[PDB]
């Protein structure tokens, strides 16, 4: 697969790492919908609002099957570590019109 998962479950936003690369979720949008990172970087999404959200990569994008992230409540976080260059689109399972991408250089 093209990413690894440091926290299977959502975790508290207060425990986001050291200078972490963060994508905030608010107002039904990923706030940084075109994020550029490098191979080896970890991206952390943080839901800033009451409406639950997740991140969802369709089958084939990060592995043979879809990567459906866990439901994230307000001030919950979820991370993925990208190990291969490429562009990886995602959406919110609950709200598929909400889209973003990670561009890994
Ligand atoms: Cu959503
Ligand atoms: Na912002």
């Amino acid at each position: 697969d093209k990413a690894t998962i440091p926290s299977e479950s959502p975790f508290a936003a207060a425990e986001v790492a050291d200078g972490a690369i963060v994508v905030d979720i608010a107002k039904m949008k990923y706030e940084t919908p075109e994020l550029h990172v490098k191979v080896g970087d970890t991206v952390t999404w943080i839901n800033r609002e009451a409406m639950p959200h997740n991140v969802h990569f369709v089958a084939g994008v990060l592995g043979e099957a879809a990567l459906k992230g866990p439901m994230m409540k307000k001030e919950q976080a979820y991370s993925l570590t990208f190990t291969e260059a490429g562009t990886y689109d995602y959406h919110c399972t609950f709200h598929p019109f909400m889209r973003g991408k990670v561009v890994v250089e």
